[PDB]
């Protein structure tokens, strides 16, 4: 249903927001590591960013040849012809830095050598000092969008199929062929790297209001307003454990706010009263900070602060540090959702 003309624009949109996400990257998280010679050697950065930088000239490469073209597209062709663009790239070799960078970052290693280059001395100190949220975006929120060239890299290959089967122009046609002729080394190279279950399950990890109202629909007790009247999308739905409370609350997550609520699913009720599984305990609007924690012989482990507006701080504790990521990574993302 879409003409080539169309996915071209999508994609020039999309490797705008993507260029974007390159320099969030390269300018604020990875800029500090690379200003600290002291504390991160060349391999350190390297083995944490890649190819990234390689990556981001490529891009901005791309696009700009992409935009001339358009802008030089006379009434006279049926769409602007981009064909050229790529095998131009492709033809030398351009997008193998792709390749390294994926096997870089998707190693199965890579996290735990990641931590280690946050924990060792000075690191975590150094981190703070670069400014507030630093080293909470640094460690939660960093490894996912170092993500980002491969989902990016992986969609090239699909873009090119469709372009080719579309494209009202043989010549052009015939530039997308060789393209993607051109790219089979780098394609099957990513894919052996991605399809290993460790990498498959961060990608996996890291890739219409009728849920919000299906959702307060479940949840007895309601106060304020309702979810459609603050929140625009659904992030999270996990479980939790808030230090003090006595039963584990299930949680929505949502842009606007994070609620927390019992579960009394399979519980008898009288007739008449509401049948909804969770009953409302804590509705937390999100636009305050987050802030980490330590593990604590007070069995918390895996826990995480949350700080509103005049009220009272609540701590949570998570089932492993896994979980604990995931919600770090989205509550992180949402308190500088600005930035990111």
């Amino acid at each position: 249903e879409q003409t080539y003309y169309d996915l071209v624009k999508a994609f020039m949109a999309e490797i705008r927001q993507y260029i974007r996400e390159l320099n969030l990257i390269i300018k604020v998280f990875r800029e500090p590591f690379v200003s600290n010679s002291k504390l991160f050697s060349a391999n350190d950065v390297e083995n944490i960013f890649s190819r990234i930088v390689d990556i981001h000239e490529l891009s901005v490469k791309l696009l700009g040849h992409i935009e001339d073209t358009v802008e030089m597209t006379d009434e006279g062709s049926p769409h602007p012809l981009v064909g050229s663009c790529f095998e131009d790239l492709a033809e030398e070799l351009a997008f193998d830095p792709y390749e390294s960078y994926a096997r870089d970052i998707l190693r199965p290693g890579f996290h735990d050598r990641f931590l280690s280059q946050l924990s060792k001395p000075g690191a975590a100190l150094y981190l703070q000092s670069i400014g507030e949220g630093f080293k909470e975006a640094v460690q939660y929120v960093l490894p996912r969008l170092l993500l980002a060239p491969v989902y990016h890299c992986l969609h090239y290959f699909e873009l090119l199929k469709q372009l080719e089967e579309k494209s009202e122009d043989q010549e052009d046609k015939e530039c997308l062929k060789q393209a993607i002729t051109a790219l089979l080394n780098v394609q099957s190279g990513m894919e052996k790297i991605c399809s290993k279950s460790l990498a498959k399950r961060r990608l996996s990890e890291s890739a219409a209001i009728k849920k919000m109202n299906e959702i307060q629909k479940n949840i007895d007790g309601w106060e304020g307003k309702d979810i459609g009247q603050c929140c625009n999308e659904f992030i999270m739905e996990g479980t939790l454990t808030r230090v003090g409370a006595k039963h584990e609350r299930h949680i929505f997550l949502f842009d606007g706010l994070m609620i927390c609520c019992k579960s009394n699913h399979g519980q008898p009720r009288l007739p008449g009263a509401s049948n909804a599984e969770y009953r409302l305990k804590e509705k937390f609007f999100m636009r305050k900070v987050q802030i980490n924690d330590k593990d604590d012989t007070n069995e918390y482990k895996h826990a995480f602060e949350i700080i509103l507006k005049d009220e009272n701080s609540v701590i949570f504790s998570a089932k492993s540090a896994e979980e604990k990521n995931n919600w770090m990574a989205a509550l992180i993302s949402l308190q500088y959702r600005s930035t990111l």
